[PDB]
């Protein structure tokens, strides 16, 4: 999928992830994020068409999906443990991952 | 290794899978299928042999083997929390994922 | 981070992990690992520096941190089902990876 779709699907999902009332739907959410995640990893965004593909730019950007994804684990553990409040400030924390490649490269 | 022997330690430890007795096997034939995995992201398939290391098809690739391995990932979770079964059926699921790969770039 | 102090942070906190007396102390050591390689993973260590950044020793430099960061997840989930020995050894075991990567890219 595009890089905005799969944006999409991430920001879909952690409002999904914030407004749960049970495990399944905050896991169910969680592997969405994560498929789109890393198929966000494909992308080359906008701001970065005109950078080398092996810029240092490049793969700071791939490797926040990595980031992310790695933070999409620990809250999905979380709530496969039934740690549902646990794994929604796991969620939130997502955001500074989310913000932090915003502010270098949208 | 080269591309094609993880290739056959994907192949053969989805074979051990398959006709697995006990947990011991699914868990071992798992975690080989994680290594082989990681290990062919750096190789370069004959269909891409020319192109550049960073192309996006080359991406696209190295990509690849991050969703499987986070598809192996649920699966060994499935057989070290004890259900068997049910890491067999996601083990055979992988099946798209190595499919999906294969029709771009075998 | 630079690589040399995401370096210092993984040789600190294996070392935090070797002298732990509970799992709490073992996992957080771990998570600081997990983050620690994965911004390594975006650094050109100083012999690579003078090689196109898309050649397939960079790509290899950069698969190694993904490596070390799916052995520190297995040593972490040790850490969370409380067993601290086992962590420990696991954690030990890491200097495989760490070895392996510098004989190559020191
Ligand atoms: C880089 C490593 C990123 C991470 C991590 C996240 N996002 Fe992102 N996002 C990124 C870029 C480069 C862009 C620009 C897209 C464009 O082509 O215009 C975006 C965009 C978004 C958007 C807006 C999409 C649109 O409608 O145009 C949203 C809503 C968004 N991103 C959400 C989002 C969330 C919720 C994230 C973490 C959970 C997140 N992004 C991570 C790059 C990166
Ligand atoms: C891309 C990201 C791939 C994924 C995921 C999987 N495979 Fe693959 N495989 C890939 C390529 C480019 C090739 C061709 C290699 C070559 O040198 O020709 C292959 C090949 C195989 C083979 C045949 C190996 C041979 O000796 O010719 C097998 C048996 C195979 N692959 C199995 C396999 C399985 C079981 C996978 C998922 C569990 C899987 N592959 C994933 C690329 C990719
Ligand atoms: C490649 C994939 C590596 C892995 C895995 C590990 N290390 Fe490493 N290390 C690597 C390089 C290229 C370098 C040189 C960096 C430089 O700029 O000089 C290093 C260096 C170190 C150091 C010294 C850092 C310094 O102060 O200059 C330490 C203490 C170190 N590495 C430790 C370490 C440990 C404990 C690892 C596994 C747990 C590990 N490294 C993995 C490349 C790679
Ligand atoms: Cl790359
Ligand atoms: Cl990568
Ligand atoms: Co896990
Ligand atoms: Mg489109
Ligand atoms: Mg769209
Ligand atoms: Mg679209
Ligand atoms: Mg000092
Ligand atoms: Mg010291
Ligand atoms: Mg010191």
């Amino acid at each position: 999928a595009d890089l905005e779709d799969n944006m999409e699907t991430l920001n879909d999902n952690l409002k999904v992830i914030e407004k749960a009332d049970n495990a399944a739907q905050v896991k169910d959410a969680l592997k969405k994020m994560r498929k789109a995640a890393l198929d966000a990893k494909k992308a080359t965004p906008p701001k970065l068409e005109d950078k080398s593909p092996a810029s240092p730019e490049m793969i700071d950007f791939r490797v926040g999906f990595d980031e992310l994804a790695w933070e999409i684990h620990d809250a999905a553990h979380l709530a496969k443990e039934g740690k549902v409040k646990e794994a929604q400030a796991a969620a939130e924390q997502l955001k500074t991952t989310c913000n932090a490649c915003h502010q270098k490269y949208r």
